[PDB]
């Protein structure tokens, strides 16, 4: 391509494999949205908090994607896996797995900002930085917060922290 | 008639026995919004949760019969039927008896519909379609939600699930 | 589940195949999308025609999953498969394979429909017909239009009719 | 100067060689502008193209040497070089040398960032990430996208494709 410059075939191709991890996610996401409102679950706040979740990893994944061009490289798409299980248990559990799921993603940005000065792209680097490290850690607290009040309240009655938890919180 | 059109007389009669199941439910959600309010039970929501219901279900029997002059059919009356119990019991029996309510409610609109067919009457087919199994289907969703929640906070401590559940849902 | 009626295990199984269709669509979509501001195709109004629809079939699947829930139906995962090409060519072979596309959606709703009076499910019918049916049907209007138009133009002067389409269409 | 601090010697010159390029380039652009209002060209929107873009550079610059002063550097001035031709082309061969121009421009940002982390100077590196990398890279997409629809158009019939091209973009 006539306008690319300093972008390494490696970058490229580890992009795209960042592209189809938020994409995943953002699925993963929908997936957990309408279990919990599954009507043997029907927490709307839960639902409602995972409704902006898979709103919010398209959006990151069309921005990695508004720079893929913009450095003038190639999308390259392979399927985008199912979650990985059906029932999300309590919601003590959804947390767990969501928190896992954030964690491998502020992961691959961090590998690919370490890609991206191993291979002296300083543009990558700043990219990831001003859209995307920053979310992630935002939101990362957040799930945390959560978290640790969904177990302090469980330990006591079950429903009845779940309840409170969505109503309360959320 | 002069006005009636592919209206069978079958249908005419079994929209009357569903014109007089709406105008029960109606009558029925009276008696429970009013049992919640008896002074030991007292639970504002819930009285005002079947308040709206008690309007809903009137509304539904006019626009019943709004149709029925349309077709040019004639409303037939009978007795309208008083609640089967005097006491509902606990939130948890309450809504119970409520979700097999509008249970029977939808049964009726398939019958009627299924009938509507086998009878080769489309107009009646669609009507019931526009106003009435969409707002039930909306409705029984939301009735579901309820009594799941309201089960898994009964379990640990009575009254206090009851309470919460009131105040915090509705 | 306790709030589900008259809803076929046939039904769930063949909607959720609906629902891996739609989201196969939007992914579908967002490839061809971002194909379009490739730099080597660079057609802005192309791609923002794919943009409006990348969303607009994502939230028909939601749509469907609400229903999904509202019947007490289980939402199932499998793969969404990634779209079938890499190039899509000029803009004619572009919208010839979002016509196959498109044609296909429409089958499997008029497939869905027929089980659907097969299986006696009237609600499920009209959910059909209210939401979808009909934005497909002004959809391929649309977009056929478009194509025949396109047709008209490249004949000429292959370039100048695919600059002008998405100038002064789109 | 008392207000300088880990500002290294080779960084200060190599900067002031970059205040030289974007001010060569803003200059370079003001000849573009105004070739294409050579009557015997005439095309307004490709002079108001370049009109924004003489612009553009400039305030670059200054933002520089106001970076220059923070960091308590001297500004040092030497000749700004004439553009390379006198008569542009067609409007083919003119963005060329638009698109030749802007990859020298980020070239020089993108060497004067990798001297400032073999410096070791982490404000400089972020200075050039927030006000600049980011624009150009933008600019050059855009660039490009005018580059591939230009060709698209020429070869048909040479003056059609330019007027189309000058209203219909610009």
């Amino acid at each position: 391509s006539q306008i690319r410059q300093n972008y390494s075939t490696e970058v490229e191709a580890a992009v795209n494999r960042l592209v189809n991890l938020y994409l995943r996610a953002s699925y993963t996401y929908l997936s957990l949205g309408f279990y919990f409102d599954r009507d043997d679950v029907a927490l709307e706040g839960v639902c409602h908090f995972f409704r902006e979740l898979a709103e919010e990893k398209r959006e990151g994944a069309e921005r990695l994607l508004k720079m893929q061009n913009q450095r003038g490289g190639r999308a390259l798409f392979q399927d985008l896996q199912k979650p990985s299980q059906d029932e999300w248990g309590t919601t003590l559990d959804a947390m767990k797995a969501a928190i896992v799921l954030e964690k491998s993603l502020n992961q691959a940005l961090l590998d690919l900002h370490a890609l991206g000065s191993a291979q002296a792209d300083p543009h990558l680097c700043d990219f990831l930085e001003s859209h995307f490290l920053d979310e992630e850690v935002k939101l990362i607290k957040k799930m945390g917060d959560h978290l640790t009040n969904i177990q302090r309240l469980v330990g006591s009655q079950a429903g009845l922290g779940e309840y409170l938890f969505e109503r309360l919180t959320l």
